[PDB]
Parts: structure tokens; sequence; C-alpha cells
């Protein structure tokens, strides 16, 4: 085992801070939970701290830890994000939401002592107000699918793209298509994958005693894409 891959072993503390602007409605959101990569297990609770949400949380989703995947063994030498650890890495995303608006999101995974910290700023720009995202439209539902990972040598880093498919409540469906960049924060050798993908199993519920906006998730993620 690598010194990043030996940090994953057993359960992780996680926390998550996003500082989030979608046509000047700022919000901020906080998150607890733990990660267990040897299942690729996230549990986590997220909470708007700043009052209501002004967008769907189901548009967060993505924004708010590719590190707690589950690599199966034959697949360990393509796992970027646990090689960046603990320095960590910067995960850029442009997500182009179709016939709307877009949010470009920075952020740095890293670990403070024990925990993982996830620390995310949001920018939201040229959103429709009564659109399918400001204007509240979108089902309360788990998205599942594939993340494809492909190697940037250039930034010495990984590039992602996939779309999430959010289903309106017309019956309609809301194309949220991804672009992200992933580089190391460290100077340390980090893993450059093959193709491949990580695949995400989602179940999303809410919490009876939470009177904040929130949002409970237990995800599971696992890389697939290269055959034993």
């Amino acid at each position: 085992v690598s010194k990043g891959e030996k940090l994953f072993t057993g359960v992780v503390p996680i926390l998550v801070e996003l500082d989030g602007d979608v046509n000047g409605h700022k919000f901020s959101v906080s998150g607890e939970g733990e990660g267990d990569a040897t299942y690729g297990k996230m549990s986590l609770k997220f909470i708007c701290t700043t009052g209501k949400l002004p967008v769907p949380w189901p548009t967060l989703k993505t924004t708010l830890m590719q590190c707690f995947a589950r690599y199966p063994d034959h697949m360990k030498q393509h796992d970027f994000f646990k090689s960046a650890m603990p320095e960590g890495y910067v995960q850029e995303r442009t997500i182009f939401f179709k016939d709307d608006g877009n949010y470009k999101t920075r952020a740095e995974v890293k670990f403070e002592g024990d925990t993982l910290v996830n620390r995310i700023e949001l920018k939201g720009v040229d959103f429709k107000e009564d659109g399918n995202i400001l204007g509240h439209k979108l089902e309360y539902n788990a998205i599942s699918g594939n993340a494809n990972i492909t190697a940037d040598k250039q930034k010495n880093g990984i590039k992602a793209y996939f779309t999430i498919r959010h289903d309106v409540e017309d019956g309609s469906v809301l194309l949220a298509d991804h672009y992200q960049q992933n580089t190391p924060i460290g100077d340390g050798p980090v893993l450059l994958p093959d193709n491949h993908y990580l695949s995400t199993q989602s179940k999303q519920s809410k919490d009876p005693n939470e009177k904040r906006d929130h949002m409970v998730l237990l995800e599971f993620v696992t890389a697939a894409g290269i055959p034993l």
C-alpha cells in the first residue's frame, strides 16, 4: 500500500464547507460524515447555514470527494485521488445546465489532521430567475451514474466528464454537462491513470428532526472500466 492509500483503510471523518453565489444570491453549506473507501462508502449530512438554499439540493450534489472511491485491487495503480493525499488536490468544474446558467466551482480536498476536508467556492451566472433551478422545479431524488476519468499529464493530474440528468417536476430532464480538472497541491509523485470511470450509487433522504434546510446522503462509489 502507498502512503496515500494507507490514509483511507479505515473510517475517515469528513468536513465539507461551500460558499456559493448564484445570480448574487449568496449562501453557505456545511457537511459532516464519514468515508470508508474500503467499501466505497460515504455517509453525509449537509445543512444550509444561511437559511433557505436558493438552488435545488440536487444541483449541488456533485460539487459537495472521489478519494473515497473503492478501486478494485487490479486498478489501484489508477487511483490519482488517494495518491495526492495528504497534501490533496484542487478540483475545478464548470457545470453547464442546458438552456440555463452555469456553475464554476473550485475546491481543495486534503487532510487537516485526521479529517478529510473539502473546501468549495461556487459561482453561478446567467440563471433564469423562474427557471427550473432558481424556480425550485427539480425532483428531490438521488443522482447515480458514471464519471469518466482521463489523465492530464500537462497538469500532472486528471480530467473528468459526465452528464447528470436532473428530473424536472413536469417530467422533462435538465442536463448538467460537467467538465472537471484535478491538480495535486503537493510536489510529491501522483498516479496518472489509464481511462476508467467511477460508478456512484446514491440514496438521498431527510432527517425528520432537522429544521434547517438540509440533505442526507448515503453514497457508494466504485472504480470500473478496466477488466480483471
